[PDB]
């Protein structure tokens, strides 16, 4: 299954990425809060799940070693507008599939889904 | 034995990257081409080895395929002035343990090596 969870403080945004993301045929969801997306991460299966950085409860690439300890075979998008290379790479090393800025295009956002799955398989 | 390989068709920016690198008692080099580089990898032992993008023979990113061949539990450093998030991604999945733009301080320098062996291990 195509499920994708898509957390950020910002409705404005993942409402837009939900639209293209269900355009494919997944299942884009949205989060205001870690903590709620932890205790449904366990609660279902999750392929693939993309988590920001700018987030209230805490940052994202700290949230990835939860993830990658009751689902290390799970892949999640890590995305910031901040910007920053460094934050980047320990953010790729930790369990982040691809690193895209605030910004992105749906050639660039579709791509990173269909090989999110590709990959984790 | 602290060996490392710096690739750089800037003899300026290795020349001080070296003095650092020798400092810490590392052992720094210098390659002005890959196919050079890639004769003595294959000649010797190598732990460590920074190869930047801006190279005349062909990118670094690349280039990692050749490593991780016949090095696989080596690790590269990749670096480039030009800067890119999009390109550090996949340079860090590629054999980068670390991605550094063009200017660098002996701080952020120094720590890359530093991790390279100890994590290598």
């Amino acid at each position: 299954m195509k499920r994708v969870l898509v957390v950020d403080d910002e409705e404005s945004i993942t409402s837009s990425l939900s639209a293209i993301l269900e355009e494919e045929g997944y299942h884009p969801d949205t989060a205001k809060t870690l903590r709620e997306a932890e205790k449904k991460i366990k609660e279902l299966f999750f392929p693939v799940i993309v988590l920001d950085v700018w987030m209230p409860d805490g940052d994202g690439v700290n949230f990835i070693d939860f993830i990658k300890e009751n689902s290390p075979d799970s892949v999640v998008i890590v995305i910031t507008g901040h910007g920053s290379v460094d934050t980047a790479v320990k953010a790729i090393k930790k369990g982040a599939y691809e690193f895209l800025e605030k910004p992105f295009s749906v050639e660039r956002f579709l791509l990173t889904i269909k090989h999110a799955f590709e990959e984790y398989s």
